[PDB]
């Protein structure tokens, strides 16, 4: 009937699905099913699919009326009209008071009269109350005109404005749906990569896309996997096409010297002063033989280039077939059915032709192209390689653990972090339970990193966070005592039962979440009325059938403390502190070192080896020389138990550097010039 | 064929491309061979380029089609027309209900039946849906239509009105393009030195420029640098032919 | 000429062509001699220039001078040190101006360039002098003094108050609530910031404060940034410690080692105060100067031993 304030303000996700548009959405079988049932309750039954934005929770009811149109559907409303109302395009709607619920209030007939067996998906069905944007409207059409719509958007904002009254959860039932693994994107990646590598007309072997898709595993989680694995997955596609087919540079900036000099024999032909004809000697046969050589790549290559435009039409011809029968029996008219389709689907074999050819072409002038120095034509063949770069161009440094491991810690986490010898293999020792698949606990790699109060125990944690995983923003660093007792202990939220990030402001609830792959950490060990410190234990070692409640989280953990003796006393004060139990439920307790000379030495060569590169990454190259004279001034100074190692650096500045740059400033040290130190008073410096 | 709509309402940047009014982007090989790859995507494939005002993120658009109209460009969708829609040209003439829209109305079958490998730098692109300027028109258009077009506005009007829904982002993928520093300047003013001697008759030795697009460095990054220092340095080229 | 593909006329047109160029550089062997030889003749006697077609560091310095704040100053300063306009217009804090100075030369040098901007916990006496060696180093380390935006962190006391302030969040920047500090982290890039009660920090402004004074779209599709000079407030080394220790009962210990040096002000005496006596009559000198009238200002002693010791 009328489909006006549907249609200029909401898409058909019919048209698309009974067109074909839309790329197939293949697996997703277990919310598929299930909002049918769920749409076909008496309660609850309007079902909303609440995730992240990429998961699939609009390609969820892409698939799933994708099917309702050609097979499977209860003849219960079977093969009927869904429309995804956008609400993007009444946002930005007229400007007076209202003026979107008044443009609404025409969805709602329009809903409520042209027959009323219509879905209806949401995207971003929060905004609609919560924004201005009011949906009130829902109270007797949820109830007097029995719409079936499906939402969508992030539970985050069910937690807000889904939930005012009764109507809201009453007549919406939740459908959690979160993530898929790097083995669950890869399965429904395998099925979509038929539509997105048409779109951009190449052929890449297999091994691009588990290069891809599990390097999507760690890094683009920021913007996480199956729409980054898509997107990044389009870039390598993209990669080649202005790569093969930009005719290389290597042919492109050959051809331009000889037009150069060949086309300039045609003029060069009137009578100037004859010092003209050997340049025209000179430049036509010079400029001759270099004719023939360009002439066979640039039209047989570009022979194989017509094959490329022949193969993607020859290709997206075949996309005309598969529409034809899905709706030749999609009103069960076969008067078109069986006549259209008997032609030739072999066009698909009618085409293998250009590509036995076109096979022995692409590296055939690659077979051709070496007589000098060594230029490389891509073509179409997109491979394990020619997704490392978009990781390594985009998304870090280059590729350096990307093809480490896919064709060993302890010395990294050493020439950086120089003490806790056997600390730092303990962590190794026990970092390789987790992640490699030996034995897989509810617990996280947890860790009690106790030792002298400074000096190395969140240390360890950023020499580990880039190589447990990548990023160090990875880390939301604390202190205990930033929340010291039980009030502002309870103002801290990390996960309650029910609720995770409702109402009350915390760094861990939702930021469980926030770094996935990531390590967490808290310094003061007195600060804990310890039910705080207990709920870290039901956390640690410690989900919606129908209970209608969600909570998880797994990362790796270590907890932070402010020759066994000592350790017995600090368990024993830590038995003063915390319960026996929870000593043992963690991991193997971990110990620190103090500071001593020769650990200290080594981090003052990591201190001038720091400012080098400060001193490096700039402009000028100025060469810094430090003895032991002037270094035992500061050396016991820096080792200082009783406040930390951080001094080094106050000091350094207010001792080592200010007395440095000054001489830059005075004259004294240039930057060819090299800088001495020594120390007999007050460690002035001197250029012998 | 027809340019009504397009010709009065906007400019065809690709025109001065083949002649040499647009002045040579110099620098920017980030952000110009990008766009190309990202208006070639499967998903994001509009660039939306998000910067400051003035540092170059229209001869980006002018360096594209540059480099395109005299050499490089694959052969897929190569030496094409992208024209600069200025909204403001849309302004005048519109007062009743719409009257903006049914001149939008005429700018999209013209784009999509006459040679449709055509590209649209488009400025200030939050203005058509955030602004009484509407582009509801898309969401046929960039997917039956497929329209190749380019954004610009400072990510200040991203966040505004870039970000409603899916075919925002899902469309639409944001390229940063911030602001070329003073060494970054005296690079890009490097290669824009030649168009801007000879408007002004004006012989610089070296150390004007370099004077001042460092003292622009820290003074007149109140409006941006390298088009602050641009237009500095054209008050000081016009400086002395008074 | 190969625009298209038809050479017909590429050639032809370009044989000829190029000598124009070298048909340029007759004329100029003259007008080389020309330019500055007609400064040659300019000299009989006293007072006239002649400018000619060679704009220079010079001739864009008067746009400078002209345009943008006072005349050449700065600009001819490192063309052919802080401590004696800092402190003869600042007159006390003898190491403070020093240790401030100290660490100030560290960044914008190049020496050392670490993440984190050059911060300062600048902490003194409750009054006289906090944020008045603000000002003086603005105008000397950037130039605007509207680079300076002034806040009390008692304005916006505790958590929800607190949370209005949005400086800057992890995904989005300045998107929806208002705050003075997302954007204008951009709104000023030569700048410094300040703000003066540290107490009225719930510690995840602190924190993210020092999370982002100390710490971007690859595919990430988020943006976030800022660098300038910081210096943050509060309102015989003994009473640091003391500090050091009533900080304690405040802020985290990890924090008060991440801010390099810790910097103090100091008290109010005579001879400090008395300079600064001299320094309001100076001024009061200078909008009476900068007026029409000319009127001479003079006050003894016993008429300032009134206000001198009320002053401080
Ligand atoms: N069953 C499925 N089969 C194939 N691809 C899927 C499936 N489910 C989701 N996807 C992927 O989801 C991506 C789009 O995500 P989107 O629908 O925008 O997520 P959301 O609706 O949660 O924002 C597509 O690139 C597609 O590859
Ligand atoms: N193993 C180590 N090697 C080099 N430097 C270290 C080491 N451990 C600590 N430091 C120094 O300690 C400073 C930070 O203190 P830190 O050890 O992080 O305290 P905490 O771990 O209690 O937060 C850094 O500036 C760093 O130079
Ligand atoms: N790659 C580049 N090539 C040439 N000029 C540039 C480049 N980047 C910046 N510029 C400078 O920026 C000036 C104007 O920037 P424009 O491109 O008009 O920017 P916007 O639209 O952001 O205001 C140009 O005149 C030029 O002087
Ligand atoms: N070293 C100084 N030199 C000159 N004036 C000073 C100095 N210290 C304090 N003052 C005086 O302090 C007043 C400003 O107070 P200020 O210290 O800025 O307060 P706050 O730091 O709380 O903003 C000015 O009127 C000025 O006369």
């Amino acid at each position: 009937q009328e489909n006006e304030n549907l249609s200029k303000f909401c898409i058909d996700m019919t048209a698309m699905a009974r067109e074909g548009k839309i790329d197939p959405v293949i697996g997703r079988e277990e919310e598929i099913r299930r909002v049918i049932r769920i749409l076909s309750r008496r309660t609850k039954n309007n079902p909303v699919l609440i995730g992240e934005p990429g998961v699939g929770k609009t390609t969820i009811v892409e698939g799933l009326a994708q099917r309702i149109v050609n097979a499977d559907v209860p003849d219960n409303l079977a093969a009927c009209k869904l429309l995804s109302l956008d609400v993007g395009a009444l946002v930005a709607g007229s400007k007076y008071r209202g003026e979107f619920e008044e443009r609404m209030k025409g969805v709602l007939k329009e809903i409520q009269e042209s027959k009323e067996t219509i879905i209806l998906f949401v995207d971003a069905i929060h905004l609609l109350m919560g924004a201005m944007d009011a949906a009130n409207l829902l109270k007797p059409m949820l109830a007097r005109g029995q719409l079936h719509c499906i939402g969508a958007t992030t539970l985050a904002e069910y937690r807000k404005y889904i939930e005012k009254d009764a109507a809201f959860e009453r007549r919406f039932q939740q459908v959690l749906v979160k993530e898929p693994s790097i083995s669950e994107t890869i399965s429904i990646l395998r099925g979509l990569k038929e539509k997105y590598e048409v779109h951009h007309g190449v052929n890449i072997a297999d091994a691009a896309i588990v290069a891809a898709a599990n390097l999507a595993a760690r890094y683009l989680t920021s913007r996480r996997l199956p729409d980054s694995a898509v997107d990044l997955i389009d870039e390598a596609a993209a990669a080649v096409r202005v790569a093969r087919e930009s005719q290389p540079e290597i042919i492109d900036s050959l051809e331009r010297r000889l037009r150069q000099l060949k086309i300039e024999i045609h003029a060069l032909s009137r009578e100037k002063d004859e010092a003209s004809k050997a340049r025209l000697a000179q430049a036509k046969q010079d400029a001759q033989n270099v004719e023939e050589e360009l002439r066979p790549l640039r039209e047989k290559y570009e022979r194989e280039r017509q094959r490329g435009k022949a193969i993607q039409e020859a290709k997206m011809k075949l996309e005309a077939l598969r529409v034809k029968a899905e709706d030749a029996s999609r009103m069960g008219d076969h008067s078109r059915a069986a006549d259209l389709q008997y032609y030739a689907i072999p066009e698909q074999e009618a085409i293998i032709k250009r590509l036995e050819a076109e096979k022995a072409a692409a590296d055939a002038a690659l077979n051709a192209n070496g007589a000098d120095v060594g230029g490389s034509m891509i073509t179409d063949v997109v491979g394990p390689d020619q997704i490392n770069e978009i990781v390594a161009r985009w998304t870090g440094i280059p590729v350096t653990r990307l093809k480490t491991s896919e064709k060993h810690m302890e010395q990294a986490l050493s020439k950086i972090v120089v003490g806790q010898k056997e600390a730092v293999q303990s962590v190794s020792n026990a970092i390789r339970l987790q992640r490699s698949g030996l034995s897989n606990p509810n617990q996280p790699p947890s860790f009690l990193f106790c030792g002298p109060s400074g000096t190395g125990k969140t240390l360890l944690t950023k020499a580990l966070a880039e190589f447990l995983f990548d990023d160090p923003k990875s880390m939301i660093r604390f202190d205990m005592s930033e929340y010291q007792e039980r009030h502002s202990l309870s103002r801290m939220i990390g996960a309650p039962p029910g609720y995770v990030g409702h109402d009350a402001g915390g760094q861990l609830t939702e930021a469980l979440r926030r770094r996935p792959f990531s390590i967490l950490l808290f310094d003061a060990v007195e600060k804990a009325a310890k039910e705080v410190l207990t709920v870290l234990l039901q956390l640690m070692d410690d989900t919606d059938g129908q209970g209608r409640v969600v909570d998880a989280k797994n990362c790796i953990v270590v907890m932070t403390s402010n020759d066994p003796t000592t350790r017995e006393l600090v368990m024993n004060t830590l038995r003063n502190y915390f319960l026996p139990e929870f000593l043992n439920r963690i991991s193997s307790v971990v110990i620190f070192n103090r500071l001593t000379r020769r650990e200290i030495r080594k981090i003052v060569d990591l201190r001038i080896a720091e400012i080098q590169k400060r001193l490096t990454d700039n402009d000028r190259n100025v060469i810094i020389k430090v003895s032991e004279e002037a270094k035992d001034k500061l050396g016991a100074q820096g080792y200082s138990p009783v406040y930390g190692a951080r001094p080094l650096q106050r000091l350094l500045e207010k001792e080592v550097l200010n007395r440095l740059a000054i001489l830059i400033l005075r004259g004294q040290i240039r930057e060819g010039e090299v800088a001495h130190v020594e120390l007999v008073d007050g460690k002035v410096q001197v250029l012998p």
